């Protein structure tokens, strides 16, 4: 709509992560007004949008990014499978912590080290592997909640973030996004639409 | 500026002709993009504005023992602040609200109790709510009932109590308007969240933006 002019400033910049080892990174999702994302229109066009101006997308067409450290999805017999049998759709990167036994065509299984101290996966290495080792020059990560958590702490990795608020409560129950600390905001910019709004914005520090 | 007629049709005296036995009610709060609403300039105005047309401003006890709040009206009289107090322990006495009262800035309080008020303070009102014998917690419908009834209180906003916005947020046959304000910040997980025990829908949603804030006019489904 107007949305394409509004998004703009914060799509991935060609030159801005050229001679650097990491990719643009926008951290992205849809929420209820109460921060909900799951439980327990119009937002087709802009995803669909965004998804094109990124080379991968954590979960032309951007190739599919899942993470499986304790290595259990599988690409055959998935929507993913089947996408990419039909001429429209790319096979995964699936992100591993260790070489995998057994392996499936047309599947790139990118090893990273999980970090030291977190004991969870070390995001600053997995971004760098991905752009490096896989030519992924930007990333969309667009959920598990519990990625959201993680990344929304991280001003060092993440370039842009993309938050759809919709006009609805999704109930207690259902599994928020909200940050173990404060997280402030920079650089902010909303859009309004009939029953949704989009902001953009970018991490402080 | 052209907040005033974004709120208009949201406000009590937008509510056309009937007499009724309800108090019209906002509910109204702010939060941050992880709906919280406690920690772990335009809104402010406009929180004041919306203060100017109510007869009645509502807190639950605790965001009054927290916060030390004023609760009076400035330019955006003073509406009456209406105090949730089941258990008796907020004191009148020594409170900001006593200083604006003074000062002849601010009226003083009704003070909602659900049993015989034990200590009554001087100048304070105090309305006596039965207990939904449901919920154990106090009848929301028969509090705003007593308060235009008794006090001549014909409009509230409720601001306070993310605990007392949970519960209004499933009641379509009391609040009449809601109205909420989200910052482009998050205040963490450990801050006091408001969420609704279940699924709440919405209609006549309306939104404005500011530079950094968004406000959401919506009514209860």
């Amino acid at each position: 709509e107007d949305l394409p002019q509004f998004l703009q400033n914060y799509l991935p910049n060609a030159g801005q992560t050229e001679n650097t080892i990491v990719p643009f990174v926008t951290l992205t999702y849809a929420q209820s007004l109460d921060a909900r994302v799951s439980r327990g229109p119009e937002t087709k066009t802009m995803t669909h949008y965004l998804r094109h101006h990124h080379d991968g997308i954590l979960v032309n067409s951007p190739r599919p990014i899942i993470i499986d450290t304790k290595q259990k999805w599988r690409f055959d017999g998935s929507k993913m499978q089947e996408l990419f049998i039909k001429r429209q759709g790319k096979p995964p990167i699936v992100v591993v912590t260790s070489e995998p036994i057994i392996k499936e065509q047309h599947v790139d299984y990118a090893i990273c080290p999980i970090n030291d101290t977190t004991k969870l996966v070390d995001w600053k290495k997995l971004f760098e592997i991905l752009k490096e080792e896989f030519n992924i020059r930007s990333v969309m990560v667009e959920g598990g909640a519990n990625v959201i958590n993680q990344l929304l702490l991280r001003s060092d990795i993440v370039n842009s973030l993309i938050i759809t608020i919709g006009s609805t409560f999704l109930g207690s129950s259902g599994t928020e996004v909200s940050p173990p600390q404060t997280v402030n905001l920079k650089d902010m910019s909303w859009w309004k639409g009939i029953t949704d709004v989009v902001l953009c914005a970018r991490l402080a520090d």
